[PDB]
This record gives C-alpha cells, structure tokens and sequence, in this order.
C-alpha cells in the first residue's frame, strides 16, 4: 500500500481574525457573532484533524510538522516591504492586510508555519519521503499574490513550495490542479507567462473573485496554454465535476506531462458550504482524488502533493477531507458519510446534466483539448 | 404611509434542540461542535429583531405579540394524540419528533407560542388592526403535517392560523405563496383538494424535501389548478426569482383574486446559506415583497402577511428580512447591505439566465398562465 | 409603585474587542477560543435584558434610549487628544486602547452610546421624570481614568453623568456607591480632593487593581474623608457583604446626606464569576438595592440611579441584575433563581464570618464612623 | 529524566451533554447559551492536549491510548443494572444519569474510555513501563458513586482503576491525593472502611458537595484514620495549599508508606474557576506536583498517576495541566503563564493567611501530625 505524509501542527490551528459574521467584517450594520466569527475559523479544518484520530487514519499516515518558510524562501515570491508590513500589523494585534484578507495576533508567524508545510510537503514526496502527501497549511494560499493578500491569503503558499523545489530539486514540470470552489487567480497570475507549471482552476463561474469566469485566459507569451479555467455553472454537482475532469483536467494532464502534481484541494465546493453554491459530497472529493492520483501515477512517478486551501462546513468538510486522504493512503475507514445519500438526491436534473456537459465540450473544443484516454 | 404590525416573542428564541453539527445529529461519526449547535439556531431570527432594533425601524412598527395558540385552533389540524407525545417528549428534556424534527426541553410551549403568533397576525390583519403584518414565528411551520412533525416544524403554522381565520372571519379565498427555498410541502398536503386556498411553492428543484420537484403536481379533484410547485434549478438567483413571479405567481394570483396573501417567508435562498444554492441577495426579497404587496393591494384590500420560515445564514438574513419589513412598511431606514454590489456580480451567466427562462416559460404554459 | 426608567439601547450589546480567551488577549501562549471570546462579552447583559422581557418586567418599566455623549459631556473628563486617539483606533478596526482595555471596530461610538445612557438616567431621575434608574451601560467605566482607558472601560461614564448633572442641574451633594466586586479606581482618582461627591467602593481585596486594598486611601485635602473603600477578604459572601452595608456604608451616607445616590452596580461578586472569587447570591443584591433604596428616600427624595459595570457569569447575571430590577420597580415576577439554596449551603463558616465581622468593626472605627440608626 | 506516560484519546472529547448554562440545564427561566454549554465541556481538556502539542512537551512524553475499561474492570465497584440503565439513557439521545450527572448520546462509551485510561495508566507504571503517568480522563469520576452518578461523573474512575491494579499486581497500599477544589465524595465513601487505600481530599470547605466540610469524617472501623478531609476557607491560594501538603498530606503520606500514589487533578482550584472560589496559579499546581513526586520517589519507587478531574476556565486551565506534567515528566517548555504575577497580586493578606495557617495548626493536631 502506498506511504502518505501528512503535513500538520497544532499552531496552525491558532490563527485567528478579528471579529467576522462570516466573511463581514464586524462593525457598522453588521453585528458581532455571539459564537461563530470568521468563516475561515480553526474549526473546519481541527474537526477533520479530530475524525482523522478516531477513525484510526492518523496512525496509517507518516505524520509530520516543518520548520516554517524562511524569508528567503518567501521573498522568492513576495516583496521585503510585504513581509516588514505584514509583521508590523500581526505585532500590533492583527487588521485588515488587504481586501477580505484580515489577520490577527501573530498571524505572521502562523502564515510562515503553514507555507513551511506546504514547503516541506513537496520536498518530501520529490526526496522519495513518501509515494504522496497532504499538507493542511492554514492559512490558505491560492488567492494571494506577491504584493496583495486577499481572500483570507497572505503568503502563495503553492507558489512559494513550488519556487523552493525548484531551487533545491530542480523539477521541471509541475502541475497545479485548483478544485477549491474559488478561482486560483494567485497560483494563475504568478505562473501565467510560464510553461514550467501548468495551472487549472475548476471554479463556481464568478464566485470569487466576484464576477470572474476566466476561461479564455490561457496564459500568454511563453505561458499560452498553460493555464486553463472551467467556470462551472452555479448549482453543479458531481457530474459537472467529474465531466470537467474527464473532458477538460486529464487530457490537459496528458499533454502536459507533469513530473508532479500540486493539488489546491479547497473543499468548499461541498453541498452545504456557505461560501459556494456548488453540491459535491465525500465521494466526489474521492474520485476526483482517484483521478489526480491515477494521472500522478501514469507521468509523475506517484508524486502528488495535495495542499488543503478552502472549506466553510463545520459539518461536513471532515467528511469530505477523510475521504481524500483515505484515496491518497489507500487505506478505507469504518467511517460512513451520513449526507451522501441526501446529497445524491439534490443533484441538478438530467435536462441540468445536459445543459452543462455540452458547456464543458465546446470549452474543451475551444481549449483545443483531443479526448484521448489515460496510457502509461 | 402603511401601518405594518411586528409580531413577535422573546421566548420564541429560547426553543433549542439538542446538540447538531448544521443538521447532523451529534453521535457517531459527528463530533459536538465547539460552539455552533443546530442549523435552526436562535441567532439567525436574534440577528434579526437586533438589526430591527438599532436600526429603528422597530419604532416605526406596530409592536405585538400574542397568546399561545389553543388546543382549539391546534386541534383544527393536529390530533390530540400528537399533542399529547409531543408535550411528552418536551416533558422529558426533548429528543426526536420526527425525521429531522429535533426538539429541546419546553419547546411544546414554545411551538405553541409561534404558531399563536400567526393566528393573531392573520387575524389584526382581517380586523383591520393593522394593514399588513410580519410575524416572527420561531420555530417554522411550513414542512410539518397534521400528524407528522418535519424539516424543523412542529406546528403547521399557516394552516393552523388560516383555519383559525376561516372559523372567526370567514375569508373565503387565502393564497400562500412560500418562498422559502424548500418545498412548502405541508401547506401543499393540507390544502392540496380545496380550492379555498391557493398553495404556491417556490423552491430549489429537489432541495428538501429531496428529490421532490414537484411541477405536475397541481391539487386534486376540487382542488385541481390550486397547487403550483415553480423548482428552481439550483443556482439561480434574481432574474431565475423575478421571471418566477412575473410569469408564474402574479398571473396565479391575478386568475385567483385572493381576499389575503399569506407569504410562508423563508430567506434560506439567499447566497451565502448552508441549507441551499440559490443566490438570492436582500434587494431580490424586496422585489419580491413588492410584488405581492402590489397584488394584495389589487384584489385582497391591501391584507398581507408574511410569516418567518428558514434561513440559516447569521450573518445575512438580517439584512433579508430588513429588507423585507421596510418594504411592508413603506420606511426605508439608514441600513445598507454590505454583500449587495458583491452577489449581483456573482449571479448567472446570460446563457444560464437564458435556459432558466425558457424552463419558466414552459412551466408557465403547463400551468395556462400564457 | 415607583416609577424605574429603564435605559437601555441594542447598540451597546455590539461592542465587541479583538480575540480574547477570558481576559488574555489571543497570540502566544493563548490559544483562539473556539467560541466564548472576551469576558466583557455583550451574552452577559443580553441575556439579562432577555429575562428581564421573559419574565415581564420589561413591561412594568419606562424603557428609555437616549443620544450618545456629546464632546462637551465627554471633554469635562478626558482630553481632546484622548478622544482622537481612541476614535482613531476604533476606525481603524480596533486594538489595544490601554492595559487591560481592549476594542473593536466602531467602539468609540459605542462607548458614546454606553455614556450617553448614564447621562440621561442622571437627568431622568433630577428631572423628576422617574423615581429612579437602571441604565444597562456597556462598555462599563468605573476604572477609566481621564487619559487613560483601563479594566475594559473607556470613558469614565458615571464621572460624566455627574459633571454633566451638575452642569445642567446644579446638583450639590452625589454618593456613588460601588459594589463592583472591583475596585472602582477611576471614580475614586476623580472625586478624590472633593467633597461634593462621596464614593465608596466594596471590593474583594486586591483584586482589581490587582494587589489594591485602599483602606488607608481616604481621600485628600478637601476631599479628606470622601473617599472610603471596603476590602472584603477574598471567599467572602453575603454576610460579608450585609455587615459592610450596616457597619461603613450606610452611617457614611448618613453623615454625607445624598441629594442622588448612584450605584456603580457591577454583579461580579456572584458566587460563580470568573472574575472574582466572592460568593454573593441574587438575593444579596436584592438586599443592597433594598438598603440604597431605602437611603435614597430619606436622604434624596429616592433619587436613585443603577449604572450596570461588570458581571462575567452568562449563566447567573441574569438572575442577580433581575433582583435589583425588581426591587427598584417594586414588581416581584415569577421568576426563582435556580443557583440560590446551593449557593446558601456554599456561605463562609461562622468562624470565618466572624473574622471578617471583626475586620469591619475595626474597619468602622479607623473610618471614624458611628453606629446610628437610619432616620428621616 | 523521567519517563512519563500520557494516557489520551481524542473520543473523550466527544463527550457531550445536552444544553446548559454553566451547570444549569435549559428549561424555565435559564436561557439556552448562544454559545457556551456545560461548565464540563470538551474546550478546557481540548486545549491542554493542544497547548502540550504547541509546547512541543508531547514529543518529550510516552503518548499512550488503552482499551475502554471492560464490564468486569467496571462490575468492581458498579452494579449490572447501573450500567444497562446508564447504556439505555446514552442509546436513547442522552439526558440526566444522576443529580448534576447530564449524558449525550454515546456518552456510555466515551465513559467507558475514560475508565480505560485511568486503569490502563497504573498498570503502566505498577509494570515499570514508566516512572509516572497523566490520565486525560475525561468524563471524571471522583464523585461518582457505585450506583449514582453525580457531579458530572458516570463511572468511579479512580476506584476502578484501584480495584483492577489490585486485581492484576497485588497492590497493598495506595494513596489517593485529590487537589480537585470539590471534595472527593467517591473515594472518600468506597474506600472510608479501608486501610489498604489512604484518600486524602485538599477542597473549599462547602463547595460540593455542598456545605459539605468533612474534617471529622476520617474513616471507620479498619479504615479509621486513613481518610483525611481539608476544608480549606474559600477565597485561599497558594499559602493555604502549600501549608495543607506540608502539615497535613506530606506526613500523612509519611505514616502511611503508599506503594502508589494516584492524584486525582482538578484545576478549578485555580483562580479564575468559575466553580470555585480559590486562588491557585500554575506553579501552586507545579509544587504541588513536585511535592507529591517527591514522596513517590521516597515510598512508591516513583510511582505516581495523575488522573484529570475537574477544572472549567478555558483559558487558564491548560497553563496549569502544562505545569504539572512539566513537573512529572522534568521538562521545562518555553511556556510562560500570562496571569502568573497577576494572580500573585491577589493573595490573601497577611492577617487571612495567618487565619487560615492557624486552623490548618488544629487541624494537624485532630489528625494526630503534629
Ligand atoms: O470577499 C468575500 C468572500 C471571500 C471568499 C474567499 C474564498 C477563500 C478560499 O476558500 O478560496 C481560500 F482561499 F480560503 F481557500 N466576501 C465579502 C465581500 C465583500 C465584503 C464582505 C465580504
Ligand atoms: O435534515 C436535513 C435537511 C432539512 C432542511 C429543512 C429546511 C427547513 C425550512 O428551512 O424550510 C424551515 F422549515 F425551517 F423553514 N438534512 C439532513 C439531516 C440528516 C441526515 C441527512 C440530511
Ligand atoms: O487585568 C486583568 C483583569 C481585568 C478585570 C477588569 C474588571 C472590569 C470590571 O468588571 O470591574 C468592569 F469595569 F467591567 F466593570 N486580567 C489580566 C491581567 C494581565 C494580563 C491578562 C489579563
Ligand atoms: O451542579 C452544581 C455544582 C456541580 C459541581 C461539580 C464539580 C465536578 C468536579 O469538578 O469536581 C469533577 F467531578 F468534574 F471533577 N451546581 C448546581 C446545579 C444545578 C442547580 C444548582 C446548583
Ligand atoms: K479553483
Ligand atoms: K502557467
Ligand atoms: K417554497
Ligand atoms: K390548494
Ligand atoms: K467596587
Ligand atoms: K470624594
Ligand atoms: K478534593
Ligand atoms: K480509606
Ligand atoms: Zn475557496
Ligand atoms: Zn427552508
Ligand atoms: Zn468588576
Ligand atoms: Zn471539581
């Protein structure tokens, strides 16, 4: 059976925000939460830290911590004058960083610890470590640019892991697949005159950033074809997903022929999260892990990393996590997942299904994508 | 301007089931959460009544509240057998009524409290009291059946208060246009073979209950032509809501000529709500509340009410159901909402809007509303 | 009956600080709660207001608002750059005002608000538009000092209410009693050359100000025994609390012959505070609210005014500012306070008691205080 | 240095009861929490585990799980019909096992699990398989009774473990140290007839139970005079807890030459407990710990368990269970206690001191230690 790593530590998990209603900054007309603050809150992401202990996974992983990033592993991507302003703001009790990018207490630190995971993850799976890894790096990355943070990003967390292998192991070809519900526009603006990582971000169509679909932005110069967008229609499930993957994710993968796979595994495009309006359950998470896996195992010698990024159910985000990690590990917990019979019932109708699978053939005409089947 | 009248319980915020992660019971594979508790919280209708409140358009409202519904006015759709288990299991510290029907310790009384709520707003408004009306019903009503608690409701609200109505009144012709954004599957059974009571549901195509769409399902013998179920394809937001009531519901109501709107007034289809996918924002459930407003005024003297349903999200149904009152009242207060300009970027694509539409419009024509 | 306004607004109930757990604030050592932030958390006084309404009595009372704290109210206290400082902090999402003194976006308006009820509670009560008053003033002030936010209070709302009364009425003679199980330091540095305004603060022996007793701090000069405070020793309940209201309080009001008593009524000395370690029942306030009642007739007319402080117990404030309510109207509700026979059985033992009998004697007669009975 | 072993499991986290405020189960006039729930909840044990795993002290112990405590480890000290009642109750969505003794669903097993640690870390050291140990029971049972559940304990943690080391090594004198602020009822009352076991309770004189002091109740029959109560005044810190182990529980460990020493470690002695009225800050609880390590190391080879009782501040309990296992294991992490010299500040005074030390004098005396 196959080793997976399991990046983690505690401190991640005491990143906090200033008072939030979700994602609406207290204050003004919006009042403070008697409980539940800012949306992107420890709890998601310790309850499936919690389920991953009692279902008995946690001792099937290699489990890990990592030394936070270094600056000079963050300067490759952000600016000194960043880091001096985001370390002035967390030593004076936290604020707003940038647009939806509040931090708080000693986020600076928490920030660097959780690209040092993201970091030491790659590293590991490219050293023959292990055959795969999960790194749950709070906080997250995929929106964060060098000189902006935003959508609750402060450090590119993928990018600044991707720049680090680089320099210490000298990969070529790296492919970064972004099924976070939101758009990877950070992970796309660094890379998107490069053809050394291949970027694709399956995204809820204008959900964050707000307004933006994306799909005729291919890259450009050297980069032309080396990012591609599927801006899936509000309301999709499983079979959109598992369509776009199909259709569009693994013939771009073929093609592309990475020697390692980065996942920006966002688990918001769940049924009940609040931040998307998208109805994957466990088993979407599981076989679109299957599929990524596959294609690591077909041109990247097994190397896959996957990086946790969003996710907003309390609920149901555990269930979703355990199901991708238990596709990396190989191994398959007592857990049942108590909505995914509900969910499958929710599912958009056939006439739906239609609408939004001949969206994604013309999209993969337009992407000039040939639908060969998976060899190697 | 319009005299609209708040109706209204402190104790109807102190009903609370026992420990759930959103809707999962606690147990078993799901862990107690640190904080949060059950999706149908407290806080949500909190929120709302607070933002009333500093806000001061409470000052502007007529302030109610009204006595516990009776055995009576229950009696007319529950059995007393049901009344009787229900007390019980309140009795004993709560626990589980139904499918998805978790109670706590004295959430008989509390149930019997929202439901008098209702009863009373119908009735200042057929008494001429006030020319419209908002009840605040904690817990819902619209899922529940006469001997079958379901979805969160326990007392079938609205048809508890419309048959209160009937016997003291003797309205003759009640339209229920819910827009909750689950099916309003209670209203529909009660109602489904009179034609005394138009039942309009809008709701998330297969949302909950699941799987149930529902559109050739339009009432039975008498009551054919008096249920319209309108599913929504998950998704949509303003224009999918706005092509709904002018194709569907206002030309229904217009063939109908209500003598009283009741709207079963969910705001779980709002864009950030864990318990759906719609993309509804606090402008679309003010157009909304116009529009019926408008009908009411045309064949019903003006006679509203709007009785509170769902809606899961803390942070964004007060502003929902702002919205909502101001439009009742004719008051526009100094409250902006803060993720407006942000969901109407969100909203779908032409091509999306386009498919919706063309649906609506087949609907409209299987309905005879051309 | 008597006449009691009720000052209250919603608004107050929105201050909310940045990330504490308890009182520490978040970053190091201290984890993010996961869900019960600051101490001073708005769910004390909700829930006070929520039984206050379920019980009835909401009903009996005059509910008033009242407009915020004007710059002339608040500049007779604090400086003008004090204002600036605090209001620049509070536009610019909150932080760290003083030591011990943490807020939130839009606090400054808030704190306003929180004066502003305090002022016109004062002004009800001499204008004769009520018997007397409950003003559920949050953020709290007794520990606020001119230029300096402490204790979490920001501007010194009872020191404001009774400069603006005296401006606007001419009022000669004030008592502010302090039974805030802390010690009220903010009003006792403004009054303490002063002889118009008698304050007396029962507190748990230093507490807060962590390590401040004060018996031998009896004011100065002027105001050379206007100033008595009471340290209770720590485990102390309501026979501690009776015998200080019988032996030093009440012969101290005698003697200074109130126009207005105010009491800074914190309910902290609850026998399940976390913030103190006094055992005090909701019938002990009940008791203290009778006996500054009842000295508030014979000296004052029954001008009377209850400024809400501290009280950390979500479960048990409720219960205890519901008893002084009630005696302040007059209206008895149905309400039984649950925690009441337990916390009976929980009272200091007899030797105990008489230890602390005998430091109140003493205490009584190093103040120079008779033992006459109440008359007038 | 020491080998330490810590006993946990995440399930005892799960462990949840219905709504309460603080102690005060919702119902009538107490208010369901918009947050908060049961003083025993998850939150305060949770972030102990976390601030060790934060501290990096986890990676310096010996991290332990164990099996949850079999019917016959249980049927030592409960009856049959306690445990299927207490089953029934935890199958059926939870409720009340006792007087102050709330269950959620499952609470059964998690119970059970927390009994297993507690057997599980004596045998660990009664083997040599470590110097000491710390059991993160939760739920706790110093309070429970064979058959009655009681402050928030469902199983007599402790004794069980007591009786099943008896059973497997043949232990012949142990010693129970219980520094939990509430008096140790459970012990006290199973082993009061027994001089194979010394149960020694430090508690606030009528805290709970309540008005229960005690000093006079030092055993019976065979077991006179191997009960030792401490009703310490309320309001005491850490003179008054320094002066008890030094006049009265170091030489009644002296007299008795314990084989064993378990402690049964509440921290709501602390000074900021809402369940108590005392004023300890983390080094009280270090001495404490050293203290009795010290008379393992003199009488017991070593041999000391520490099994976690009460303690109900969030934020300050982690820094004491940090100081005790730092303490037991003879490693000092770069934690710092943020209310350390604050809580210094707020002893008690000389004169309440003194007060207090004398009666502690007589009370040394009464039990012959002078
Ligand atoms: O902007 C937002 C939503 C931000 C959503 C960020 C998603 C983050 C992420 O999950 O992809 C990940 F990065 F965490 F992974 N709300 C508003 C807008 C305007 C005013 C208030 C609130
Ligand atoms: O129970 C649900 C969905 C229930 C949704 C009820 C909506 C109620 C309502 O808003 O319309 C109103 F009535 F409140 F208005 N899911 C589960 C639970 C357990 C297991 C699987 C799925
Ligand atoms: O200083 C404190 C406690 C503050 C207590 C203020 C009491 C306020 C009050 O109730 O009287 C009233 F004003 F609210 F009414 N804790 C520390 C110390 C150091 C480091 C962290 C925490
Ligand atoms: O129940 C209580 C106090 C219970 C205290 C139990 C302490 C448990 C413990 O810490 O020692 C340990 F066992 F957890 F360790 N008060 C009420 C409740 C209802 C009504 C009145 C008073
Ligand atoms: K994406
Ligand atoms: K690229
Ligand atoms: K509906
Ligand atoms: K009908
Ligand atoms: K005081
Ligand atoms: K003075
Ligand atoms: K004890
Ligand atoms: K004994
Ligand atoms: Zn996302
Ligand atoms: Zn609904
Ligand atoms: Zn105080
Ligand atoms: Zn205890």
């Amino acid at each position: 059976t196959r080793r997976t790593a399991f990046f983690f530590d505690e401190l991640c998990l005491w990143h906090a925000a200033g008072p939030h209603a979700l994602t609406l900054p207290v204050g003004g007309w919006v009042q403070p939460p008697a409980a539940a603050g800012h949306a992107e809150s420890p709890e998601t992401k310790r309850r499936l830290k919690s389920l991953l202990d009692v279902s008995g996974l946690t001792a099937r992983l290699q489990l890990r911590s990592a030394p936070p990033a270094s600056d000079e592993d963050l300067l490759r991507v952000h600016p000194a004058h960043y880091l001096e302003r985001f370390k002035a703001l967390s030593d004076a009790g936290g604020g707003s960083l940038g647009q939806d990018a509040p931090i708080g207490p000693g986020s600076y630190e928490i920030a660097r610890l959780s690209a040092g995971l993201a970091i030491a993850a790659l590293d590991a799976v490219l050293a023959g470590e292990a055959d795969n890894a999960y790194s749950l790096s709070r906080p997250p990355g995929h929106h964060c640019l060098p000189d902006q943070a935003m959508g609750f990003c402060f450090f590119a967390n993928i990018a600044v892991a991707i720049e680090a292998a680089k320099a210490r192991h000298g990969v070529e070809r790296v492919a970064v697949l972004d099924w976070d519900v939101h758009h990877g526009n950070g992970t796309q603006a660094i890379y998107y005159r490069r053809d050394d990582v291949l970027s694709i971000s399956l995204h809820q169509d204008g959900c964050f950033p707000p307004g933006y679909s994306g799909a005729e932005d291919i890259g450009e110069d050297r980069g032309r074809g080396f990012n591609l967008n599927v801006p899936l229609l509000p309301g999709g499930g499983h079979d959109a997903y598992m369509q776009a993957m199909q259709r569009i994710v693994l013939p771009a993968l073929e093609r592309f022929r990475p020697q390692l796979i980065v996942v920006a595994s966002g688990f918001d495009a769940n049924a009940v999260d609040p931040l998307a309006r998208m109805q994957l359950h466990s088993d979407s998470f599981r076989a679109m892990t299957a599929m990524v896996r596959d294609a690591a195992e077909r041109h990247a010698g097994g190397r896959l990393v996957v990086v946790h990024e969003g996710g907003y159910s309390e609920a149901y985000v555990p269930f979703c996590g355990l199901a991708v990690i238990e596709e990396l590990s190989g191994v398959r917990s007592a857990v049942r997942d108590p909505l995914r019979d509900f969910i499958e019932l929710q599912q958009p109708n056939a006439a739906f299904r239609d609408f939004q699978r001949q969206r994604l053939e013309e999209l993969a005409a337009q992407f000039g994508l040939c639908p060969a089947q998976p060899l190697q």
